[PDB]
């Protein structure tokens, strides 16, 4: 608990688009960021958030190249400005979803 903190939630990086909170973090496989590549080669620093809003998950879930085992995944755009910021997992165990969400894609800031 501290007055004023600037580091409380996270907003779409290109629009404001409120998106989630660092209290909301998720410890998966005991830490919160997961270095990821995918088929396209391009490199994510993913961070883990059990929760998120303001985001428009889009299609149906695939297990396709899956970061996460026993997770599938859908893509995750900003539901404002359709900016990519990572994907929605479902699915699994313990927990059975959460976010992954591209972390140099938010902006971080006071509640
Ligand atoms: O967990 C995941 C999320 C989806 C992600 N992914 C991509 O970022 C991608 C780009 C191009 C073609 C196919 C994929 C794909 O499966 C990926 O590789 N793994
Ligand atoms: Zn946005």
């Amino acid at each position: 608990m501290v007055l004023a903190p600037g580091a409380s939630i996270f907003r779409c990086r290109q629009c404001g688009q409120t998106i989630s909170r660092r209290d909301w973090l998720l410890p998966m496989g005991g830490d919160h960021e997961h270095v990821v590549f995918n088929p396209a080669g391009m490199i994510f620093r993913v961070w883990c958030f059990s929760l998120a809003q303001g985001l428009r998950l889009i299609g149906a879930p695939s297990g396709e190249f899956s970061w996460f085992k026993g997770y599938d995944w859908t893509i995750a755009l900003c539901g404002q400005c359709g900016s990519h910021l990572g994907w929605h997992y479902e699915g699994g165990s313990q927990p059975q979803t959460f976010f992954g969400l591209i972390k140099d894609r938010l902006a971080e800031g006071p509640a």
